[PDB]
């Protein structure tokens, strides 16, 4: 799966549906829905929970701006 990074806070209701985040956050994205929620988990696996698709922006390091 894909990396994206949370751009702002989702403190989020509470609920254990959500996966709150804050910014810098780093996390994978296995669904996008219409709604405008994406389907994220930790980079461990420990949580997973629903974030808002606006918040979340392709991962880019600068150690990955070389070919191999």
């Amino acid at each position: 799966d894909p990396k994206f990074e949370a751009a702002y806070d989702f403190p989020g209701s509470g609920s254990s549906s959500e996966l709150p985040l804050k910014k810098g956050d780093i996390v994978f994205i296995s669904r996008d829905e219409p709604s405008g929620w994406s389907l994220a988990k930790l980079l461990d696996g420990s949580k997973e929970g629903w974030v808002p698709t606006a918040y979340m922006t392709p991962y880019k390091d600068t150690r990955n701006t070389v070919p191999v």
